[PDB]
């Protein structure tokens, strides 16, 4: 049971990227595929040219009738169906981190909506939340989206949504990874 | 700047180990010294018995006029007169981490009154907390403090305050090594 994932942009993997959108700040450099592994890389292999990884950890912000009103309707990781993904790391700035815990509580859910919003979204989209900044990473969160064809329009309408929410005027640094399941 | 903090038990360090303190659970080993050092160390020195790590993170529970409070008193460290010190690690129960974050706020503070009570020891008592669940370490927090005799007495009231805290109802381990600077 170890909480760390690693995602290296290369040659092999799972996945096969389709595309990479630089949306702000320094990007990703585009490769063939991404390859996602559980726990701690020992060595990266040749002919990779990024290493992203995070921990899953606990809750930070979502109180309890939202955990369960997103345990309701929230579906797996792995679906048969899931064949589409997208990685997107997003860094937040140093005025985001310097706020005490009730000023972020209330910029990520009172007035950005952001868990209100994701569950219009479900059960389409499987999603998994991991952290970096801890670990000296360039990004602070590695997020990770997962669904059918169908929903692909349907999550290209959340990402505008999100990024026009109060809560993005604190992210500066954004890439999207288009992945396909191998 | 780094976040990563090393604490290892043996034979070299800046601190004197006057006792341990085996409080709850499995304890750590008796040594002589502890080795302080900022930074991931890969290869622990021979004759050393233990090594915590942990990094400084940003604020989980505090709102913006407890933070006030806590800045408008908290000591730095490295007080000429700050020559005893007291690492404290900790582990909570998987139940505290189950829960969402209305629930452990409320029983960190309005129940435990976390903050309150500890203000109350500033600024004989200056602090440093260190995470390290997110690490896979054995314990969840290092807990750092540091002062002068001459709140000795204040800080092992403080201690007894907290042990019979709600809060620590859900602590499973807990080591105190207690320091002497060298
Ligand atoms: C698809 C529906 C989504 C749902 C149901 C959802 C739900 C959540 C929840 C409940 C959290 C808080 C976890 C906690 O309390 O620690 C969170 C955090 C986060 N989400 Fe989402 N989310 C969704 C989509 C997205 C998307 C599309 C993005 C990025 C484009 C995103 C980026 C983030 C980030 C960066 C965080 C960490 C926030 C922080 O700790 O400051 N989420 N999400
Ligand atoms: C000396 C006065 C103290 C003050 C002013 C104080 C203040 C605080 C504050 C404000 C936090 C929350 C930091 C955040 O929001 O992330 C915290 C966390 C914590 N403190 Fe203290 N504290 C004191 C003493 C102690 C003592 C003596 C112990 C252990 C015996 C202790 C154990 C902890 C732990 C384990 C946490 C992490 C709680 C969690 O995240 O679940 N504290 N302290
Ligand atoms: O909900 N962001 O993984
Ligand atoms: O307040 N715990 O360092």
């Amino acid at each position: 049971p170890n909480n760390r994932y690693s995602f290296i942009g290369g040659r092999t993997g799972q996945w096969q990227v389709v595309k990479i959108r630089n949306v702000l700040g320094p990007g990703l450099q585009l490769v063939e595929k991404v390859n996602i592994l559980n726990g701690a890389v020992a060595e990266i292999p040749l002919d990779s040219a990024w290493r992203l990884q995070g921990f899953a950890s606990n809750i930070r912000y979502a109180i309890r009738t939202e955990l369960e009103a997103l345990q309701a309707v929230q579906p797996m990781l792995n679906r048969a169906e899931a064949i589409l993904a997208v990685l997107i790391p997003i860094k937040k700035s140093a005025q985001w981190w310097e706020m005490a815990q009730d000023e972020r509580r209330d910029i990520f859910e009172r007035e950005s909506h952001h868990t209100a919003v994701g569950l219009e979204y479900l059960p389409g989209v499987a999603r998994r939340l991991l952290h970096c900044r801890d670990l000296g990473e360039e990004f602070d969160f590695l997020t990770w989206f997962e669904f059918a064809p169908e929903h692909s329009s349907a999550f290209n309408e959340l990402l505008l949504r999100m990024r026009a929410s109060k809560e993005w005027e604190y992210v500066e640094r954004e890439v999207e990874v288009w992945l396909k399941r191998l």
